[PDB]
């Protein structure tokens, strides 16, 4: 097996001109969610051999027949604008991987103002300029790929990943194979 275009990874109709050579689709909502960043490390591990030749974006998805996820995709543009990520995804992460009290926008704000995010201080950060440009870039990322399945992945928005439960009982062989996967495509150009 050696990517048989739509084994390890397909291609969709529907590419993007100037698309991040790896996007990344996820939300706090999945269960590889919590899998892929932070158990299987593979957020990290992509990281440590990430070459100066492609840009790993990483993108929020507002598809979880989940209302306040919508406002969760806010979540990755209000979070990314004062980098209260890892602040309010412990909580966010943890609080829809283990509890389920995470289904109301207003519950993603519980969790944001957790981490000192006043209703003033997010409230602005939205109502600003830059974490508004953060805002039309998530909803244009997910609609101009559309995105249709998380986690999803698209290379230069041409190439994209298929992770859906590979179950190849290889978690080695999974972060090597896929590792190579955005280094080879890495390689169109």
């Amino acid at each position: 097996a050696q990517y048989e275009d739509g084994k390890q990874y397909t291609t969709l109709e529907k590419p993007v001109a100037g698309a991040p050579q790896v996007l990344e689709f996820f939300s706090f909502f999945c269960p590889h969610c919590y899998q892929f960043e932070e158990v299987l490390h593979i957020s990290d591990n992509v990281k440590k051999k990430l070459p100066e030749g492609v840009k790993m974006t990483k993108y929020h998805v507002n598809f979880m027949g989940g209302d306040l996820g919508k406002d969760l995709t806010q979540a990755w543009a209000v979070a990314m604008a004062l980098g209260v990520e890892d602040k309010v995804t412990v909580p966010l992460f943890e609080g829809v991987q283990k509890t389920q009290t995470i289904r109301s926008a207003s519950d993603i704000r519980d969790v944001f103002i957790n981490a000192g995010i006043k209703g003033e201080e997010y409230d602005a950060a939205w109502n600003s300029f830059v974490v508004k440009s953060l805002v039309a870039q998530q909803e244009k990322a997910a609609a101009d790929v559309q995105l249709r399945g998380v986690p999803a992945m698209f290379v230069n928005g041409k190439y994209q990943l298929n992770p859906q439960g590979m179950d190849t009982s290889n978690m080695d062989v999974f972060v090597q194979q896929y590792a190579d996967t955005v280094k080879y495509l890495s390689e169109k150009k």
